C-alpha cells in the first residue's frame, strides 16, 4: 500500500502533485484485475490540471509514501519489482502505447528487491528523460508487491499480485526527438496470467530465479534508478 506524493526534476521537488500532475487515487490500495481499466492509471483516471515541464536528459524522480510523506514508504512484506512506462498524453494509456523506459527486480549483490530499495531511497526513483518528440506525456511508475503473487487474482480474487500503478502528467519541452517513441504495449493487455513475473512463489523460489514481466527496457531509454536524490524533510 503506497501512492505517488509528487516528482523531482533534476533534485528539485516540484511540490505536491497529488490530484495536481499525478492523476492520484483516493487511497493507497493495490490494483489486482489485469484486465480492468484500472490498470492504465490506476481507479481514477482523469487529466489532473498540471503537467509537469522538463527537457530531454533531465533526472525525473518519482517520490513514493504509505500513509504521510517520508515514511515507510511501502510495508516491507511487499518484495517486487519496479518498472517505469510513458505513453503520449493523447492516447490517454489507451491502445499499444506504452514503452518501458526503466525495470529493476532483485539485485543478487546486496540481496535486495526493488521495493527493498525503495524503502531505503526515502521512496524515491527515477529515470532520465529521453529524447522523444516534445509534448504531453503519462509516465506510469509501476511497483509490483509479488507477497501473495503464488495465486492468481482471476482464481482467487483475496489473492495475487498487487499493482500500484501512478501516472505523472510530464511535458517534454527541449528534445530533439532523435529516439522518436516506438511502439507500446497495453495497459490492461501487456500482463496476463501466464506472463512471467505475475505468478511467482518468493517464500520457495529463489528471488535470482525471478524474471520481471516483459516488455524490455527500450534501447532509447537512459533512466535511471532506486535511490534517494532529495532530503524531503529539510523544507
Ligand atoms: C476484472 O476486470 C474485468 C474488465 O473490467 C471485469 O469484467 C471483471 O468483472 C473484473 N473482475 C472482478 C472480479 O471484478
Ligand atoms: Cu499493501
Amino acid at each position: 500500500h503506497t501512492l505517488v506524493w509528487g516528482v523531482w526534476v533534476n533534485g528539485v521537488d516540484q511540490g505536491d502533485g497529488r490530484n495536481i500532475y499525478i492523476r492520484s487515487p483516493p487511497n493507497n490500495n493495490p490494483v489486482k484485475n489485469l484486465t480492468s481499466p484500472d490498470m492504465t492509471c490506476n481507479v481514477d483516471n482523469r487529466v489532473v490540471p498540471k503537467s509537469v515541464p522538463v527537457n530531454a536528459g533531465d533526472t525525473l524522480t518519482f517520490e513514493w509514501y504509505h500513509n504521510t510523506r517520508d515514511d515507510d514508504i511501502i510495508a516491507s512484506s511487499h518484495h517486487g519489482p519496479i518498472a517505469v512506462y510513458i505513453a503520449p498524453a493523447a492516447s490517454n494509456g489507451q491502445g499499444n502505447v506504452w514503452v518501458k523506459l526503466f525495470e529493476d527486480a532483485y539485485n543478487v549483490t546486496n540481496s535486495t528487491w526493488a521495493v527493498d530499495r525503495l524503502i531505503t531511497a526515502h521512496g524515491q526513483h527515477s529515470v532520465v528523460v529521453p529524447h522523444v518528440a516534445p509534448g504531453d506525456y503519462l509516465f506510469r511508475a509501476e511497483i509490483i508487491a509479488l507477497h501473495e503473487a503464488d495465486s492468481l487474482y482471476s482464481q482467487n480474487p483475496i489473492r495475487g499480485a498487487q499493482f500500484y500503478i501512478s501516472c505523472a502528467q510530464i511535458t517534454i519541452n527541449s528534445s530533439d526527438d532523435s529516439t522518436p517513441l516506438p511502439a507500446g504495449v497495453p495497459f490492461p493487455g501487456a500482463y496476463t496470467d501466464s506472463t512471467p513475473g505475475i505468478q511467482f512463489n518468493i517464500y520457495t523460489t529463489p528471488a535470482t530465479s525471478y524474471v520481471a514481466p516483459p516488455p524490455s527496457v527500450w534501447s532509447g531509454a537512459l533512466g535511471g534508478s532506486i535511490a534517494q536524490v532529495g532530503d524531503a524533510s529539510l523544507e
